[PDB]
């Protein structure tokens, strides 16, 4: 019953870097993958990453978490307008590239044990937007979640006002899931920004194929704000749903 925690570094252009972990109970078997992409406000060690990613790792999962390197970026020292140009949308969507190719070519701790025939993603907050958009351009995406997240990507960053005047055809994420074959879920909780439940509602007329699911009393963080003292209901049941939600379309 144990869990293995690897760290790992990949290197990116210029000084830039992601951090990672791989969790893990070691069997002599591939397990599906689950990458987390965390918040634009979070990162690996805030919170319940660590907890979500021990939890699914329990459950029978492959689980890669990591910093976007805006994160690292920050924690080098990077001035201001650096740290800006690395919050885009675009950068996400690359950062992820880095991780998926560096899993798929067996690059990461314990890689043996990695079934990348099924890989899934874990977004939250807008990380479910940049998520659904790498689905929807990666065969090898086979189903995503989004946590409190989805809507299409809409500031004192002007990189930001760029990248999405230049990608409204790319990341308009109401498109994308109309169009998208894979499963994506995407759970809301009630008690958050009204802007986002009307985004949220937006994307479920959009693309009424798809799975929304709503926990009402809930918070933009499931109540899981950092430090992580013990679990909320909240966070439970998100575990549970997205749990459940990868398992039926595994078999399908």
């Amino acid at each position: 019953a144990v869990v293995v925690k690897k760290d790992f570094r990949i290197d990116l252009e210029n000084e830039l870097f992601i951090r990672g972990e791989v969790t893990l109970v070691e069997d002599q078997i591939k397990k599906p993958v689950l990458v987390i992409s965390h918040g634009f406000r979070g990162y690996k060690d805030w919170g319940f990453w660590p907890y979500v990613a021990a939890w699914f790792a329990e459950r029978g999962f492959y689980v890669v978490h990591f910093d976007f390197s805006r994160v690292g970026a920050l924690n080098s020292g990077a001035d201001e307008a650096s740290v800006q140009k690395l919050s885009t949308v675009s950068r996400e969507l690359s950062d992820l590239d880095a991780i998926l190719s560096n899993l798929r070519e067996h690059r990461l701790p314990l890689a043996e044990q990695a079934e990348t025939e099924r890989i899934s993603l874990l977004g939250h907050s807008r990380a479910g937007g940049s998520n659904i958009i790498f689905a929807a351009e990666h065969s090898y995406i086979g189903s995503v979640i989004a946590w409190n997240g989805g809507p299409p990507p809409k500031n004192p960053n002007p990189f930001i006002n760029d990248d999405v005047e230049h990608n409204k055809q790319r990341f308009d994420t109401a498109r994308l899931l109309a169009s998208l074959t894979a499963p994506v879920l995407i759970i809301q909780g009630g008690k958050d920004r009204e802007a986002l439940l009307e985004g949220q509602q937006l994307l479920k007329e959009a693309a009424p194929n798809q799975t929304y699911i709503s926990i009402p009393d809930a918070d933009h963080s499931f109540g899981g704000e950092h430090p992580f003292h013990h679990t909320t209901p909240y966070l439970e049941e998100a575990l549970e749903v997205t749990h459940s939600f990868i398992t039926k379309h595994y078999l399908e």
